[PDB]
């Protein structure tokens, strides 16, 4: 009906998402668990849908749809755990017990027209209005799951001390082989769309803000 969003350690979701966040300092991470982790619209789909493919289920970290089944907690290792929760919000026992994480980084600019397209399909979220209020809030990180600055910088900075291959949605598109390769070596296993949309004077002032944001943080997305 599309309702507020609801805040939770200073991280705005939407209303069912942080629900489903209660029941979640439950969960018991083994050592063989692997967590692919992006920001929405970076790519969480695609990677799962591989790695869902070397294994031979793929559960929603946060989600919980009413009336079925929790259910990876009942499930045979080694687990396949997908999110788009922020390293904030993430369950600590992922962190304590260094299990193997797979992030995805994609072009800020092309995350919010994708994430705007959402917004209009997907009738639970909160309204995204126009484009220009929509790209006024996502460099607000006033959306849900947040800042896409610190989601994508934080899980970088853990990168350095913690076993996350950190990896890039262009590379992703320009090169799939070699990056397959890439999550086959980390499990140990073997086998400008948004120009169109940015008006030069909304690509200016997200530029400035992009440009001060990342001061000091070595991600570069070479384009």
């Amino acid at each position: 009906s599309r309702p507020p969003l609801e805040y939770v350690k200073g991280v705005p979701l939407i209303k069912y998402f942080a629900e489903a966040l209660g029941p979640l300092q439950s969960f018991q991470a083994r050592p063989d668990d692997l967590l692919i982790n992006t920001y929405p619209k970076s790519g969480t789909t695609w990677v799962s849908q591989i790695l869902d493919m070397i294994y031979q289920r793929v559960p929603f970290l946060e989600v919980n749809d009413p009336g079925e089944p929790e259910t990876l907690k009942d499930t045979p290792p080694p687990r396949l755990i997908k999110s788009h929760l922020p390293l904030a919000l993430l369950p600590q026992t992922l962190l304590d017990q260094k299990v193997k994480v797979v992030y995805v980084a994609r072009n800020p600019k092309d995350v919010a027209v994708s994430y705007y397209h959402f917004h209009r399909m997907e009738k639970a979220h909160p309204e995204p209005g126009t484009w220009d209020s929509f790209l006024e809030k996502f460099m607000a990180g006033e959306v849900s799951y947040g800042s896409w600055y610190q989601h994508v910088q934080e899980w970088w900075e853990l990168s350095r001390t913690h076993p996350v291959l950190y990896l890039f949605y262009e590379d992703m598109k320009e090169n799939p082989k070699r990056e397959i390769q890439k999550i086959l070596e980390f499990v140990g296993r073997s086998l400008g769309d948004w120009k169109t949309t940015f008006t030069v004077a909304q690509n200016e002032r997200f530029d400035a803000d992009y440009a001060e944001k990342m001061a000091g943080c070595s991600l570069s997305f070479r384009s």
